[PDB]
């Protein structure tokens, strides 16, 4: 009998993967799967194979997957709006259960996040008298630390529930949280940019990224789509990434979904992190306050360099080629902005930036990533706020990081808590 | 000529620090210092040789060292205030410069920080907003997100300051948030739980210590000692902890000292991290509800722990042996409030939870922690508020995040960006 539940799913998926990790410990938990170096150390772990995480895994050289699924993957198979964009919510069902989605099943987690999107007052409040200097990514994360008091997870631990459930109540506060988002994003960007106006209402019949774009106020049909490809590719990036290890780190403690994630968000505002959205955009704009020569462009990188500065929205940590998430940004602009001049511009430097970087000699990865695509994207929609950018990478990313966080429960992983040397103790060792 | 800056003495202290460093790794950088094993991935890096923290060591025998200074080691050695506690300005500047401070120095960041001390308008209007059922904790995480505003690192960066620069504006910003940071948590006290009443002023004469209890509204001399006390023995416990390293995997990302401040509070929030502050003494609380036998106080154990619970306050991630914050809490019981029944019940589960621990065979650490001393002695002071405990082990934690901060970025440390695995990736390898 009956009709669709992902609880109901993950009930059934818990156990089995649970049996499966035991013995695959039982087996192989002695194996050394790698060493530890000095310069490991000093480096931020650069190299280091430190957590398990199941959502995503990224490969240095061909980039993020999804199950086993690659972007090009996710294009083809996740069900669409009506509709050349997969849509957000079936991204989050294959994160959660490691399978494609039905539209069936896609319709359910809309309608879920639709009926569950609701603000309380005091946090209606907050946003309403926060300053107009306070960066969009700070009004964002002390939001959501406000929901808190909200916490299904945090009530059920303070009742003293069986540590086996934990999993049950981090998956209501996911499900509640998400849902609660688009709108603690657009209320934020109603007071700042569009002061006096409201956010209206959620309509269940639309799909999430249809909902917040009503919520911002954009009635572009191709702004929709981009909305919907946006938050389907900021989904999740593997485990280590300062956002979603921040919340991997914190959860483990037992704090709740909503510290979690505002945590993460604390993580992303970092400018080597999610804030390089922000970054470029600004870099761009003031290279143009300075229709370009590569010359002048390649002067206008080494100055950047020599200062002391970082080029925003190039290199990464793991990435060692193009991110096929930039790929997939160009190629968007090339179906739909192809003759923009902040694209050119974003044509332009693609030739020019990698080639300097490999020129200076200091980047192990010269390649772009997906913050050097992003907000020209954006600007062409006519959303040309670059402090709030990085606002909408925020969103995206409770996808990804609260389909890992729900498993972590379920599989019980514990406190993460490493050893840490100081440099004399080093020296000794 | 001249008189007292820890900044000065910090320019003078770098440039060692990192030629020092430099050889070290042109040396040893390849130096395999330990292996990971599978079992380390699933335990959330236990046994991992992560990080480099130079603020602290924990040993898990003698446990944490502030050079290589010990409790009882500071206990002697850190000027006081008259009068037989250690000043946490000590302890500060002993963290941040390897030395033991003069009471000259320790009299500079005093005044430094009472100077420095100063709620912006939006803050102080937030908090005065919040809902009292909103955690004292998350009312301490919003607040310090919201101060961002104020950051002169934040606001150097957006200026484009050389990287060399950056631990000159995180000092700045470390003594400004370490200067607040009592403010904003006693206008949360004030708030909760003494509504109608002010803060009042700081006085640039008085010990941090004892202008924060003053604007919690305390009078007793003896509670004063007691606040200097732990907020020394709070300050830092190595890099590994939850706390700690949310700051440290935050601040790597370039997000400013605020931010990062804040979700190392998200993290301290958590029940098996902090927040086991006030999980211990909201069980004690419902022990008594429920002058007992040890037999009746073993049953009360037995029943924690077969119905999936945690018993507060014992077992560590590092520490395989009672904690010396535990006993130095303990001695002070001992000097100042013998007789208490709390304490006399604290003093009895130590003769009892260790042995049923032993019994279940599962925690690898059956000994106390620091948390399972603190608040006991709080209550005795009439500060019997539980869910506030841990805003105390908050700002006392600064001290040692901010410290270590400072040197990270005078080090230049990078973004903190490990491998991560999925459990199909993981069978594979
Ligand atoms: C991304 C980044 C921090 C990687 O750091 P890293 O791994 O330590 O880099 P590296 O190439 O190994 O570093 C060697 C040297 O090259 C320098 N270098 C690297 N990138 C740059 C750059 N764009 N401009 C100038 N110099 C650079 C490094 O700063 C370093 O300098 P020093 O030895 O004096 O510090 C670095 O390339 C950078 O700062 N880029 C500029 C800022 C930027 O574009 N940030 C984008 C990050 S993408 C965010 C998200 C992510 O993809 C993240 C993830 O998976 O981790 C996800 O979705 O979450
Ligand atoms: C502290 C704690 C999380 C360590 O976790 P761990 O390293 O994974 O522990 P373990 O002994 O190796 O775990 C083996 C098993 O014993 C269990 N066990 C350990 N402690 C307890 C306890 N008090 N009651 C019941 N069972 C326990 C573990 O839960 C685990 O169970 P499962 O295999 O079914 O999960 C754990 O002992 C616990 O949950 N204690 C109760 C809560 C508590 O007292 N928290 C205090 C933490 S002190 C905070 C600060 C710190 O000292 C932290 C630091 O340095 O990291 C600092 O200053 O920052």
């Amino acid at each position: 009998a009956s009709s669709t539940n992902l609880k109901d799913v993950l009930a059934a998926l818990i156990p089995k993967e649970q049996a499966r990790i035991k013995t695959f410990r039982q087996q192989h938990g002695g194996t050394a799967l790698g060493q530890i170096t000095v310069d490991m150390s000093y480096g931020g772990m650069r190299g280091m194979k430190g957590l398990v995480y199941e959502t995503s895994v990224l490969d240095p050289d061909e980039g993020i997957r999804f199950r086993g699924f690659s972007i090009p993957e996710c294009q083809k198979l996740l069900p669409k709006g009506g509709g050349g964009e997969p849509l957000p919510e079936g991204l989050f069902w294959l994160l959660v259960t490691g399978q494609i989605p039905t539209g069936a099943q896609v319709s359910w987690l809309s309608k879920e996040w639709a009926k569950r999107a609701a603000l309380p007052s005091h946090v209606v409040t907050m946003l309403d008298n926060f300053p107009t200097n306070l960066h969009p990514m700070s009004q964002l994360s002390a939001a959501i630390t406000a929901l808190n008091s909200e916490s299904n997870f945090a009530r059920a631990y303070a009742e003293g529930i069986l540590r086996t459930k934990y999993w049950e109540m981090v998956y209501e506060s996911a499900m509640d949280l998400i849902a609660k988002l688009p709108c603690v994003a657009a209320k934020i960007y109603r007071n700042l940019y569009r002061a006096g106006s409201s956010i209206g209402a959620i309509d269940s019949k639309l799909d999430w990224s249809h909902n917040f774009t009503n919520m911002l106020g954009y009635t572009d049909a191709q702004f929709t789509e981009l909305m919907r490809l946006y938050l389907t590719i900021h989904s999740d990036h593997e485990g280590g990434n300062v956002s979603a290890h921040t919340s991997h780190l914190v959860g483990s403690a037992l704090s709740d979904p909503y510290l979690s994630f505002a945590a993460a968000m604390n993580g992303l505002a970092g400018p080597l992190h999610g804030l390089a959205n922000q970054e470029v955009l600004g870099w761009l704009a003031q290279l143009q306050k300075a229709a370009g020569a590569d010359a002048s462009l390649r002067d206008y990188i080494w100055n950047t360099l020599n200062s002391g500065r970082v080029v925003p929205g190039y290199g990464h940590a793991v990435l060692r080629k193009t991110d096929p998430r930039y790929t997939c940004q160009r190629e968007f602009a090339l179906k739909h902005l192809p003759g923009d001049p902040m694209f050119k511009l974003v044509a332009q430097l693609y030739k020019i930036v990698p080639n300097v970087l490999l020129e200076q000699g200091a980047a192990a990865n010269p390649w772009p990533n997906v913050d050097a695509h992003s907000g020209v994207l954006l600007q062409y929609y006519g959303m040309t706020e670059m402090n709030y950018y990085t606002v909408l990478f925020g969103v995206s990313r409770a996808l990804g990081v609260l389909a890992q966080l729900i498993w972590s429960r379920a599989l019980g992983f514990p406190l993460e808590r490493p050893k840490s040397m100081s440099t004399d103790g080093l020296i000794a060792l």
